[PDB]
């Protein structure tokens, strides 16, 4: 593990560490409710 | 290390292994003696 260290260097091996993983995702399918939030922004604080 | 083989690879490690060793090199410098051999071998040998 230090020859190969010796080889690559010290950056490589720490910046190659895993980072994805399955549980993580975030998934946003609403319009619905993002619009009707919108909207009502708008009206309220209409002024132009 | 199991990490760092799981991303490089098994052949690139066992590859990257050192070679060189400056108690190993041969120098040929002589002529002088390599000439006289080539010449006593031609006139023997001479045939066309």
């Amino acid at each position: 593990i230090d020859l190969v260290t010796a080889e690559l260097g010290s950056d490589w091996p720490r910046l190659v560490a895993p980072t994805f993983d399955a549980r993580k995702a975030v998934v946003f399918d609403d319009r619905w409710a993002s619009a009707r939030e919108d909207l009502v922004k708008l009206w309220l604080a209409e002024e132009x």
